[PDB]
């Protein structure tokens, strides 16, 4: 909600307050969302000042309260910082910002990452390029410096993050983007390739000393419809877990597809359809193994810009007997969300 | 404070800084209350937006930052996170909400909750309905749907809380509880029972499969007057240490007894005289011991809506060869609160 | 910004943004500031009402979010309270507050404590009176009970804080602190004494049961230009560690030497030169070492009063055979900062 606005420079404070459920047979652990109580709450700004005619700097940063934490030793589980960072856009030069923010390849997720609860499966943080990472200096451009309406691109430099955790670590690397959108289309292409730390080198899966990921995306967003379909791989960058040996790293090469269908009704209700399936190819000692597989069913109605419910449903295609132990059980979602 | 309010939505963006001090003698270990500086800030916001006249939809997040830490390890200690629901009202029909509220027997314990510093010994946190808890949904009726001016009643289910510590969790449960209130007069029963989980019957203090919880209350809140009481009773439910054998559990039997007395003058000063006694019954290896006994001499002076100071005395009944080792020395708070 | 303002009460809810990343070479494990990013952002509020004419209350909270840390469990590392605290303004009497603030000592270098990035080196944090500090009540007087423009002071208790840690620990202290200020020309004198804890004591380097700091500084302030200067001392009270033997405690000894000019063109440009040097004296094996020591040539731009740029550059004099082994590398901070 913009709660201030004078001098040429507004503030936008922002926060959503979300009871939230997930339903999952058993003790959860073999389902793919978990089970039980999952409410959380958001807090944030945006900031946006008008230095003059064509230069704007602005910043933001969001936070992430785990509601479901007791008031104890446990309080603090789940809580972190989304994004923080500062830039500025000049005239039709295009945009710069640092800090942390969603690496470039998100610039292609982004199209199918629009579940009510679940969905963009394949952005995981703190992994090079494909959600929010920390240290990204990034700079974008609108409509070819104004010249060419509906084309667009972004560089993104990484800068290395040597973390204790092998999973949230990484060396330097670049990437960049380029979209079209003409009337209701869109279409993307996003790369990046990276340096692996020693640790990621020292882990037991996956096999390099380069993290590569890209993914291409096409959508139709127009008429109360929304079709979006996203389709990418990656090579020692997503990561994964053998539940059995409880040995860790990065799968060697990922096949990525995620499909979106959903349409906005007039009175509030947009229902959703979805299908999410990555697969694992070489694993060290598996081979091919699915790390995500299933279709999803849900609706979202809004009471209005402020207020809303879902429910999420995930009709697990995994099976059973997956070599790494991925849970095969559905889950369901609901949850009752308020937003300023 | 209002910080927003258009198109039928406003937040309330509120919070507030307390200065705060502790005196006890010795290294507080045998005190009431502690000994030293208890400095810590709230911030939190509730937000309510009308969906149409006879629908709204709100949401709350509160949040406690400890204010006594250094900026060192240990400056997140006793940070954590309040509230945190979202909810609908509707009509006459009444409102639900769901995420971590107050459980339904604070509705009674509510009543003597008002000392300026200490108090309300018996709501404790994460302890199944008497205090705030995760994982609560709550259908609240106002006047018994329009018909009967003055009768209140609300249902709560409480979800599974599967916690590291035996202390912070639980199993399913229900609880309800009725008020009625005529004319500066008001009168509330409360009840919830509850699954224990595995851990909690593993602990050594304590017996049953079940926690229950019930309290009545009364109370005279008119004239500048506020005298409100309080009794209730308790199984397998309140925490409690043994000191010298650092065993710990949950009292098999508890009888509690609030009263509070309390004077709103014109000119600010609010003095306050209270006492409470809560008595452990049954307590495997001691008996009867009691977890709580004293008076409280107190007074609030509001120097405005947004500025007070106040004193709180705890003239601590407990005897120093108390079976358990809780405390027995007083403790005296003193502080200074800025609100907004 | 001021986003409240009603009914003699006022509520200023600030932040920034800070895109940051510090250049060293190696692993800045030998250099002055680190390197890599550091990207951050605050969040704080500040309270004042208006009681009546003579009488004003206030309170402040701060918070700083650290924005280099993964979503991961390393999340909250670095984040903090810097600020939590309440008080009373009356008349010309002067005011008071209590709560988590900035020492007395603090009066003085804050003179200094004006670079871009870097600077203020012995304003450490949990340390006494010279940085912020928590259960600190201050009375601070202005213009001598009005009778005497320019001449203000101030005194402050310091409350024992037992901590975990020698490092932020502290007992029972004094401390005051005496500046006037003519026209353009600032002067001050601050001087603090307090018990050291049985930790403190207990600790390999420094011996003492007290602690002193004192701190003088001189100013010009006006004319677009700054030329501030600092000078300390102290007695058990600088915290050092031994790289080589992993040794901590505190300086027997130390003296401060603190230097600062600039200057601010009418176009948005501060440029700024400083100068700082802190040495121990009888560090317990070593000695007379060097702390601190450096040059610095840095400037900071201003879009306007939300946004801003600068690089700070220090100019390393420490050397490669200091005996506690501090670094003796180079550090160039770059940042972009939006705040409101
Ligand atoms: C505003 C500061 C920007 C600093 C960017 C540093 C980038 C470092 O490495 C990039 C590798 O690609
Ligand atoms: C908006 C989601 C509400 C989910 C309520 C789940 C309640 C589960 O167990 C209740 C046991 O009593
Ligand atoms: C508003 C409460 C102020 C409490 C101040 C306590 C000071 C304790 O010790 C000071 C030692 O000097």
């Amino acid at each position: 909600a913009e709660i201030y606005n004078k001098d040429g420079n507004k503030v936008d404070l922002y926060g959503k307050a979300v009871g939230l459920h997930y339903f999952s047979k058993g003790n959860g652990e073999n389902s793919y969302g978990g089970n039980g109580d999952m409410t959380y709450a958001c807090l944030g700004f945006k900031g946006e000042t008008q230095i003059n005619s064509d230069l704007t700097g602005y910043g933001q940063w969001e936070y992430n309260f785990q509601g479901n934490n007791s008031e104890g030793a446990d309080a603090q589980t789940g809580n972190k910082t989304r994004l923080a960072f500062a830039g500025l856009k000049y005239a039709d030069v295009g945009s710069f910002d640092y800090g942390r923010n969603y690496g470039v390849v998100y610039d292609a997720l982004g199209y199918t990452d629009m579940l009510p609860e679940f969905g963009g499966d394949t952005a995981y943080s703190d992994d090079f390029f494909v959600g929010r990472v920390g240290g990204v200096a990034t700079y974008r451009n609108s409509n070819f410096f104004g010249l060419v309406d509906g084309l667009n691109f972004a560089v993104q430099y990484l800068g290395k993050n040597e973390r204790d955790t092998a999973r949230r670590s990484n060396g330097d690397g670049v990437g960049g983007s380029i979209s079209y959108e003409y009337e209701g289309f869109g279409i993307v292409g996003a790369y990046g390739a990276a340096d692996r730390t020693n640790l990621q080198e020292a882990q037991p899966l996956g096999n390099g000393k380069k993290a590569e990921q890209w993914a291409t995306g096409l959508k139709y967003d127009a008429n109360n419809i929304y079709l979006a379909a996203n389709y990418g791989e990656t090579r020692n960058a997503t990561p994964i877990t053998n539940k059995f040996t409880n040995t860790s790293g990065f799968a060697n090469k990922t096949q990525d597809v995620l499909l979106v269908a959903q349409y906005q009704f007039d009175f509030g209700l947009r229902p959703s359809i979805a299908y999410t399936k990555s697969k694992a190819k070489d694993v060290e000692g598996i081979g091919d193994v699915d790390l995500v597989n299933y279709f999803e069913v849900g609706a979202t109605y809004y009471f209005n810009k402020n207020m809303s419910t879902y429910v999420d449903y995930i009709i697990n295609q995994i099976d059973s007997d997956n070599k790494l132990g991925v849970g095969s059980d559905d889950t369901v979602a609901v949850g009752i969300v308020y937003q300023f």
